[PDB]
């Protein structure tokens, strides 16, 4: 007797997964064999072949019981029943509807022919939702998600997919003082209602499973380093021409190569992987390391979803020259996108790491202070000049609020487009994190692909969730 499976919602109570009857139909072979002359209209209503059926109903004859069916609604359930067929019976078995279909497809995940999880959260809190078979029901559960958040970001990286014919995206909202997963989406996605088809690579939950280089979005960590070395400060100069360096047989390069001196926000602005190259050789690797490591790159995020990839942040005893760099750069650093969401929300919660969760959060676990508060407060101010200062990301600007952030393009030529950041700026409420995978028009960096994706997503969000704007007089 198949159990009741948990309702999920959404932080608001909003239904996301609700158990719907379903009739199953099974047989005693040895009453169907007294009764052959009902067989024809039987296969009729059980929707197979005449012949197929009645060998089917044969060569179990002296079975006491067999599936004839499972899964058909409950009108055509009665309509099997109303035939009056000797030997004959019903069960009444549960399947999904997931009213918010391909909007919510990855987080919510769905559930395999015995209605047991087999993605995202109906496989994670399987034995919650479950239940037991007789029978007792399976529990409730409310997401941290908020829909109303879920349905604009869901339509934002799909429109921004399109615009750059692009084969993939991610983008994950999270709230920074709670740990929550307020939104999270992936570009293809399917419908969970729709049991035919079954497309596996649509059905990747890539902001969890997919791993990519982070590049640029991971500078603000190795700044967070320098200033926290006791050695640097903002204002301290980085000589950076002619935009490149070499170190043996590897060239460290810039995209602009028209500066000399940059200072450090500038280092961040004009994205020069020469400038922060510079300042890992003076502080070292291992300290990078450390806060990229604190911070949570590469490391097991603790959410418990089976197939969740960890990814690999490098580590040495004695950090070679060209490591030391590549590192500072994000450039052999394997992330998910929850990852890098995460990391940016302690360096916007002053500095304090809040644990990921994916279900609505009521008391708030204790955070742990992963970088000092002063720290993470020069470095915000640097990602709001990133967005805000002359030649920046200019594209992250939200109108009416201050918008942090950093701009990432990885060469896979490939490419994958990132943005990462935070707002409002005066007392930051939400992180972002915006991938496009393989945009294919003109314009193929984080600043011009997912800048944009951000600055929309974040403008909806924060006035969603009653945040007063703060770019005031
Ligand atoms: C940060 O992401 C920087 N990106 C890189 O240096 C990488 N590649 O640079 C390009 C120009 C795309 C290349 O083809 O080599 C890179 C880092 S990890 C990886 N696999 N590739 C800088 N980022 C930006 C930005 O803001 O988006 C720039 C405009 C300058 S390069």
């Amino acid at each position: 007797i198949p159990a009741h499976r948990g309702l999920i919602t959404d932080r608001n109570g909003e239904p996301l997964a609700v158990s719907t009857p379903v009739t199953t139909l099974w047989a005693n072979p040895k009453e169907l064999m007294t009764a052959k002359e009902r067989w024809p209209q039987l296969a009729a209503a059980l929707g197979q072949d005449t012949k197929l059926f009645a060998d089917r109903i044969e060569q179990n004859a002296e079975r006491e019981f067999i599936y004839l069916v499972r899964g058909l609604t409950p009108e055509q359930g009665e309509g099997v029943i109303a035939l009056k067929v000797p030997g004959v019976y019903s069960i009444e078995e549960f399947r999904r509807f997931y009213p918010a279909g391909e909007v919510v497809a990855h987080a919510v995940g769905f559930t395999d022919v015995d209605d047991r999880g087999r993605e995202g959260i109906e496989l994670a809190f399987d034995e919650w939702l479950a239940g037991v078979p007789g029978a007792k029901p399976g529990k409730t559960l409310a997401l941290s998600i908020d829909l109303r958040l879920q349905y604009l970001a869901h339509r934002e990286l799909r429109n921004a997919l399109l615009e750059n014919g692009a084969k993939a995206g991610s983008l994950v909202i999270m709230d920074v003082k709670t740990g929550e997963i307020l939104a999270m989406t992936n570009q293809p996605t399917y419908n969970p209602n729709n049991r035919r088809n079954l497309q596996p690579a649509a059905m990747r939950n890539r902001a969890m499973i997919d791993v990519f280089e982070p590049g640029s979005t991971v500078k603000p960590f190795s700044m967070s380093a320098a200033l926290a070395s006791g050695r640097w400060k903002p204002s301290d100069i980085v000589d950076v021409y002619p935009g490149t360096l070499q170190i043996g047989r590897y060239t460290i390069r810039d995209v602009s190569r028209n500066s000399r001196q940059l200072d450090l926000t500038g280092i961040l602005i004009k994205s020069s992987n020469v400038g922060i190259s510079k300042i890992a050789f003076d502080i070292g690797a291992e300290s990078i390391y450390s806060v990229m490591q604190q911070v949570g790159l590469g490391q097991d995020t603790g959410l418990g979803f089976p197939g969740e990839r960890v990814g690999n942040l490098p580590n040495h005893r004695k950090w070679p020259k060209a490591e030391t760099a590549t590192l500072a750069y994000g450039y052999g650093l394997s992330v998910t996108a929850i990852q890098l969401a995460h990391a940016y929300a302690a360096l916007a919660n002053d500095g304090k790491s809040v644990p990921l969760s994916m279900t609505r959060v009521d008391r708030v676990p204790d955070g742990v202070q992963v970088i000092s508060p002063e720290v993470a407060s020069t470095v915000q101010g640097m990602l709001q000049q990133v967005v805000e200062a002359q030649g920046g990301v200019f594209r992250a600007q939200v109108p009416g609020y201050h918008a942090a952030g950093k701009s990432g393009t990885a060469r896979k030529n490939a490419y994958r487009s990132l943005f990462a950041g935070f707002a409002p700026a005066t007392d930051p409420r939400i992180a972002m994190v915006v991938v496009i995978d393989e945009p294919s028009k003109a314009g193929y960096f984080g600043g011009l692909v997912s800048a944009p994706v951000f600055s929309k997503v974040m403008a909806g969000a924060l006035r969603l969730m009653n945040v007063p704007p703060d770019n005031l007089p």
